[PDB]
Formats: C-alpha cells, structure tokens, sequence
C-alpha cells in the first residue's frame, strides 16, 4: 500500500484538525525523536513536547494524513509504555444558528474571515441536501474567535439581504467516536449498586415496570412541553416576518 | 509513504463512488481499489453513474476516498464519498455508568451491532446520548419497536432509555457554491454583503427586533428546561421512597 499526492489544493495545510495529540511517551522524550516516529508522514508542523508529563503535540500536513499516523501509533509499545494519540480539541471553534437562506460554506468563510485568518467553514446540512441553520466555523487561533464571538453578540451580524442578525456561540465539542470505554469507568459503589442488575426488559408488574412506566408517561410529557414550544416559536418568527 | 495495517467490512467503510461512466463493469471497480485489499460488496446501479464498495476497514476506507476522488475515468471525474449509515440509532436518557462495551452488549440483543459509541462531553463525562450501529435495518428495526413498547433497563435504576432513528447531519462537505441555484432570489439576497448592521438604518432597526425575539426563545428554553429537570427530580426521589414496597 503505497501513496504520495495525499493532498486536496483547495485547503490549507497544518492547521488545527491535523494536530495530534501524543500521551504516555518515554520520560526523555526529545522533539527529534518525536519528529523521527511522524517523519513518515512528510515534515510535520508545530511540535511541542512536555518532557515532564509525558505528552506531546504534533502537527501534521492534512487531516487524512493525521488518521493515518493516529491509527498507525496508537497504543504502539514504546520503551516500556503503550503510546496513546488522539486528536486534539480545535481551540477557536464557533457555533454559528440562525442562519439566512442562500448561505454557503464559502459565503460563511468570506463572511467570518473579517475577525481573522479562518481555516474551515461549514453550513451542516441534513441527509437531503437541504441547509439545518446552523453552521462551523474555525479559526487559526483564539484571538479571532473571541473577536467574532464578542461583536457577533453586541452588534447584529448580517450574512445576506435578510436582516436576521446570526447567533455565534462556543462550539459545544462532544466526543462520538472514542465514547467511554469499559476502562475508563469509575469502578466504585454506585457503579456495582446499578451494575448489580444486567441489560434486560422490565417484567410488567414489578417496582421496576410501574416506575419505569412513570418515567415513559414523563418523557412524552417533556415531548408535548417542547413541541408545544416549537409551534409558539414558529408563529412568534412568522410575525416578525410578516411585517415588511 | 508504505502502509501496513476489530470488526472488518463495516458500514463505516462503505464508499459512495457517484459520476461513474455509462459502461461501468463490477471488475473495473475492484480494479481501482484493488490496492486497498479486497472489497466487499460492489453494488453498480448500471444505468444511473454511481455505486457503493465496501472496503475493510475504515482507514482503508479513508485512505482510498482522497486517491480515488476526483480522479479522471473517461472523461468522467469521480466523486467517491462515505455512504451514509443505514441502520443508525441515537440512545438518550443513557443512565450512569454505562460504557460503550455495555451499550454493544445490551442492544445485541435485537441483532448484530457494528458500533455502540457513550457520547462524551469535553470534560470526560457522558452527555447521556448514544449512537448504536447495527449491521442491518431488520436489527435497528426490533430495537426501535421493543424500546419503545417495553422498558429496555440497563443498569439498576429503573429508567427507561429512549431509542430513536439516528438525525445524520453533514457536518463536513456543507453546501458548497456550486450547488446553490443562481436564481433571482439569490442573486436578491445577495445584493448586501456579510456587514454590521449600522445604527439608524431599517435593516438594523428590523435586526434588533429579531434579537429581541431571540432573546424570548431564550427565556422560554430555558423555563422549560428548569420546569423538566424538576420534575425530573420529582420522580427520582421517589425510587427508595417507594422501593419500600415490600
Ligand atoms: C475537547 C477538549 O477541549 N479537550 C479534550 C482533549 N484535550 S487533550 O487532547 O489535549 C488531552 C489532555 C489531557 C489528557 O490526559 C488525561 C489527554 C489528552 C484538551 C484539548 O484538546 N485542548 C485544545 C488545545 C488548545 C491549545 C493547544 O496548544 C497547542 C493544544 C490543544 C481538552
Ligand atoms: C445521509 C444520507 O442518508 N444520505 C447521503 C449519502 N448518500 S449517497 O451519497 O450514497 C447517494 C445515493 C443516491 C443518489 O442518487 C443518485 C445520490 C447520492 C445516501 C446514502 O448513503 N444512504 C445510505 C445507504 C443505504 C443503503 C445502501 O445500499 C443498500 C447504500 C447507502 C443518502
């Protein structure tokens, strides 16, 4: 399996989606041996190692070339320690709602790129194509995120025609591909208290069907609670966009 | 730059190979992904340009979706993206101390699982989200229907967790420009540039009644969500308090 034009023009390189997280390395851990074990990889951008905690972080050219090298070394042996690399958190994200129609992501790009440099802009899209109103947008660094998070909030920003300021918010960062695996689990009483019982359906008649059928009861109750919420929403909008 | 090296032949390494020629043969796909090992299924819908091919691994997958995307076929360029899951599913109301390794476990009841992923925040604790991936619809299907008619537990605490079919939103190819329609009302909402509403004109005057708007639903939301957790509380203080039964 050999590669080597393992680029896409139209992006940039060593930006934060292909900095990699480097755990459990070797207590004299130098920044020419951690280059040596991504040299592979071609030359590898900003690299900065903690030789006391045994963490380092690297960065590499592209995004796919990173999930190669995570997949490659993690849990590698290394002088006595299992090699733990992950994916670095993007450190000036931004959650971008209420967007107007006719918004692209090169549009979104153009538009954010007046509070700094920005590597990525993304309007998030359902399984039809059509646009969800929210949208990504990353920047090289965190100046330029607090500056479009603080005057996106004072002012009304306006993407397009429709004067309908959009809502910029922190990126709420949420981890759906490592989850929480066995070994990371606090194994302390309160965990046998609920492990004492194993995956299984409650038998009608027992304290356990009559409470959780409470709790079914409750949960539709929340559902009509937020429904009802979404229609007054919705007819709230309507209004103001009925005038003029 | 040579490569050398868990579930194999997953629906997360199934490949979208779209804007194929008239004349594709099921051969000519395994011949261009032939240096990421042998494939699984080949499908070629032999009159409408794309297919799916489903690789080992994901990585396999993700290698061969930069090498063979916009790669020139007679006078075709491909466009070879993930393929979307098919039988994906979001668990909410997760109780604590739950793993991926006991999610896998309690939903392979209904069927093969592929994946079973505890969703965690950025500080280490579960959110109380799931996903579970099954290798088929008919499994996604069985635990649907039996979550939502009986009380699937799967811890002690007799809370009910909630299955529901998994809302995939593209997060990373987006809405480029190119497939936006250059219509007139486009090229209308196009006429103002990304600016800052200035103070005194009609947009910023419209603007700020829309903040104000916003603001409301912010308020609403939030009542809401403090009239849930309440009466949340006023229902799991009830587990001893009625465990007393006999
Ligand atoms: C989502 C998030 O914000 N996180 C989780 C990931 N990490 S980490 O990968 O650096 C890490 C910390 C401790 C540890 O031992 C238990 C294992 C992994 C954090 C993160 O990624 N922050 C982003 C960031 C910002 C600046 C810089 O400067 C180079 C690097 C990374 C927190
Ligand atoms: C998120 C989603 O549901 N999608 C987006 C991805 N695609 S696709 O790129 O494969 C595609 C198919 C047909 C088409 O019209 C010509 C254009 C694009 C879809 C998808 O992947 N669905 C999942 C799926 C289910 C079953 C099978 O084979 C049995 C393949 C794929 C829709």
């Amino acid at each position: 399996i050999d590669l080597k034009n393992f680029r896409k023009p139209g992006e940039k390189t060593f930006t934060q989606r292909s900095r990699l997280f480097v755990g459990n390395l070797p207590p004299d851990i130098t920044e020419e041996e951690m280059r040596k074990l991504f040299e592979k990889y071609g030359k590898a951008g900003e690299v900065f190692i903690h030789k006391d905690k045994g963490f380092g972080f690297i960065r590499l050219e592209t995004r796919t070339l990173a999930e190669i090298a995570k997949v490659e070394l993690d849990n590698m042996p290394l002088r006595g320690k299992q090699l733990r690399v992950r994916f670095a958190c993007h450190s000036a994200s931004l959650t971008v709602r209420n967007l107007p129609q006719y918004v692209s992501n090169e549009l979104l790009e153009e538009a954010f790129s007046v509070f700094g440099q920005v590597e990525r802009a993304v309007v998030i899209v359902d399984d039809r194509g059509r646009p969800s109103g929210k949208g990504i947008v990353e920047f090289s660094g965190k100046p330029a995120a607090r500056k479009a998070l603080d005057r996106c909030s004072e002012g009304s920003f306006l993407l397009t025609t429709f004067p309908r300021p959009v809502t910029v918010e922190p990126m709420d960062q949420l981890d759906d591909e490592e989850g929480l695996p066995e070994k990371l689990v606090i194994k302390n009483q309160q965990f046998h208290k609920e492990r004492e019982q194993p995956p299984r359906f409650a038998q009608p008649g027992s304290f356990e069907y009559e409470y959780a059928m409470r709790w079914k009861a409750l949960i539709e109750m929340e559902k009509q609670q937020q429904d009802q919420v979404d229609r007054n929403i919705k007819e709230a909008r309507e209004k103001l966009e009925m005038e003029m």
